[PDB]
């Protein structure tokens, strides 16, 4: 089963190489979708897969990131079911 779902990342989060790591991350999960940083001095985007690697890729998300983030929050919505992947790679919005 692939589900979509979309998340945004608070903390010490800009300025610490967060989009790459999470491109690079998504990729050695199997994932596909984008990253993007916001205004607000959040990251933020959409994560598509297979149900287990997408969970894999949450913790990651909610855990870890890039060596010197600090994560204070992600918040994760929107989960849905998908009949096939709306993006071939993972992206860096820039």
């Amino acid at each position: 089963t692939l589900i979509s779902v979309d998340y945004e990342i608070f903390g010490k989060v800009q300025g610490v190489f967060f989009r790459k790591h999470t491109q690079a991350e998504g990729k050695k999960l199997g994932l596909v979708g984008w990253v993007q940083n916001t205004d607000r001095g959040t990251v933020q985007g959409q994560l598509q897969g297979p149900i287990s690697k997408v969970r894999h890729m949450q913790e990651w998300l909610e855990t870890r990131g890039s060596p010197k983030s600090h994560i204070d929050k992600a918040n994760f919505n929107n989960e849905k079911v998908i009949l096939k992947l709306d993006y071939s790679d993972f992206q860096i919005v820039k």
